[PDB]
């Protein structure tokens, strides 16, 4: 239980050592304007994504944060979000658990 990978293709997305407690938990749940609901696992750090567009502050779950969605770049998957424009640290990601399976390295 080591790496997080895309559930829909298999993608290497991230790692558990990459876990970041933002606010004190890595884990936050929150909703966008459309009423869906996401529970956001923040980490450090990720590869194999696709940052779609330029930031934005619209909405923004993590005050100080501006985002860009983060597509699995292998299928399109939407996984997450690229966070920017903050303050310690001034970059993160928030990946969708429930679109990430955890597996061996
Ligand atoms: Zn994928």
């Amino acid at each position: 239980a080591s790496i997080f990978r895309c559930r829909q293709c298999g993608q290497t997305i991230s790692r558990r050592d990459w876990l970041l407690p933002m606010g004190g938990d890595h884990e936050h749940v929150v909703f966008n304007p459309a009423g869906m609901i996401f529970r956001v696992w923040c980490f450090s750090l990720a590869q194999g994504l696709r940052l779609i567009g330029a930031p934005s502050g619209e909405f923004s779950w993590f005050k100080g944060y501006d985002w860009t969605i983060a597509l699995c770049g292998q299928c399109g998957s939407h996984l997450g979000w690229h966070y920017e424009g903050g303050s310690q640290p001034q970059t993160f990601f928030g990946l969708i658990k429930d679109r990430l399976a955890e597996g061996p390295a």
